């Protein structure tokens, strides 16, 4: 019953969207970002992951990431290539796997990173001055979807459906699109000019558009209202997402172990409750414990939590983030595990739960 933002996205969006839709109750699709550019100990290889090497099977959702593709760079800001990352997105794609993507835009403004905070957004929104800019940055993306498109017998282009997820964590104050850097109707402008833009303006048909604040700066005593900070409106979202890390054991948080998971329980349930009052589907977007320092942290900490209470559970997947190449990025960062890490064997009972999902036992999404 849920219905895409895009009434003219292709059959195999649609397909997608109706899918999640109806697997959700009873299952949970497994993400890992990055999960087939490189590993902890191992890049190169044109056919592997992490996740595949520990569990023998791919993840259902292969998250990926475009900065830097604004600028004209060959790869992103964690020298993942971009020609290559089309192919492993074809590739995830072709064995049915679902494709997300981030956007950790570089501030156009200093030439600086997401992370540096001098204003931009005011200036990037129609009307301020470097709209133009905000077009040709969003014109790279259109290029690199058509970079994934095929074509049948027939003539007819298809594409993979992508859930793109941009301007992430706006309610923290990290990104130059963040709060106390950029005012909430400037982001709100900023959102649904690249929704415009996007589906309207270049008629791309393949988008799912997930919407995704950071649980940390959301008042669990007030969470709808946190969490409809900067909200767009229902016309320019798919996907009720949600960055949480921390009621997954960041090591910030001094709340006790129970107290996080009872908060994690509950931070999913009024998710779902704003997605089922929207007619949406929820997710948790990004969540992990970096270097897996937890004892059984996938069924304790994640699937536990998640299974409680059936709200929580309506959820459609759960994505953790990256595991970086130690011999080139010299910081210790990662969030699925490996072969001989601590919580393998944990992380295969999580991978055999029959509510979990991984790429091996998907159902057909597109059709
Ligand atoms: O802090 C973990 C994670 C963030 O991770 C960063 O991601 C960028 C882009 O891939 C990378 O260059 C950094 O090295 C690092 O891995 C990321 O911003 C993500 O959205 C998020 N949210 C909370 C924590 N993270
Ligand atoms: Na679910
Ligand atoms: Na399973």
């Amino acid at each position: 019953l849920p219905a895409l933002i895009d009434t003219q996205a292709t059959a195999e969006t649609r397909a997608l969207y109706r899918n999640l839709a109806k697997l959700r109750y009873k299952h949970l699709l497994f993400g890992h970002e990055d999960s087939l550019a490189y590993g902890v100990h191992w890049e190169g290889d044109m056919d592997r992951s992490d996740v595949r090497d520990v569990t023998g099977a791919n993840p259902a959702v292969y998250g990926w990431e475009l900065g830097g593709l604004e600028l004209g760079h060959t790869a992103n800001l964690d020298a993942v290539n971009f020609e290559k990352m089309q192919h492993w997105i074809k590739a995830g794609y072709s064995r049915g796997g679902v494709i997300t993507i981030s956007w950790h835009v570089f501030n156009p403004v200093s030439g600086g990173n997401s992370w540096d905070k001098t204003p931009a957004v005011h200036e990037l929104i129609p009307g301020g001055a470097r709209h133009a800019t905000l077009k040709a940055y969003l014109d790279t993306f259109v290029a690199f979807n058509e970079g994934l498109a095929d074509v049948d017998a027939q003539g007819n282009k298809h594409y993979p459906p992508i859930i793109f997820r941009p301007w992430h964590e706006h309610n923290g104050d990290w990104f130059w699109w963040g709060k106390g850097h950029a005012s909430e109707q400037d982001y709100i402008a900023l959102w649904r000019f690249t929704v415009h833009y996007l589906r309207d303006e270049k008629k791309l048909r393949n988008l799912i558009y997930a919407y995704s604040p950071d649980r940390s700066r959301i008042d669990m005593a007030n969470f709808e209202a946190g969490y409809l900070y900067g909200y767009p409106g229902d016309a320019y979202v798919d996907i009720i997402g949600l960055d949480n890390y921390w009621d997954v054991g960041h090591e910030a948080n001094t709340a006790s172990a129970d107290e996080q998971k009872a908060a994690l329980t509950a931070s999913l349930k009024q998710l779902v409750q704003i997605a089922r009052s929207k007619g949406k589907i929820a997710a948790l977007t990004e969540t992990g414990n970096n270097r897996l320092t937890i004892d059984n942290f996938w069924t304790e900490r994640l699937l536990g939590p998640i299974s409680a209470d059936a709200d929580a559970s309506e959820i459609a997947y759960v994505m953790v983030w990256r595991n970086a190449n130690l011999a080139r990025e010299k910081s210790e960062q990662f969030f699925a595990p490996f072969p001989g890490q601590a919580t393998a064997d944990d992380f295969k009972r999580f991978y055999q739960s029959e509510v979990v999902l991984f790429e091996d036992e998907l159902p057909p999404l597109y059709r």
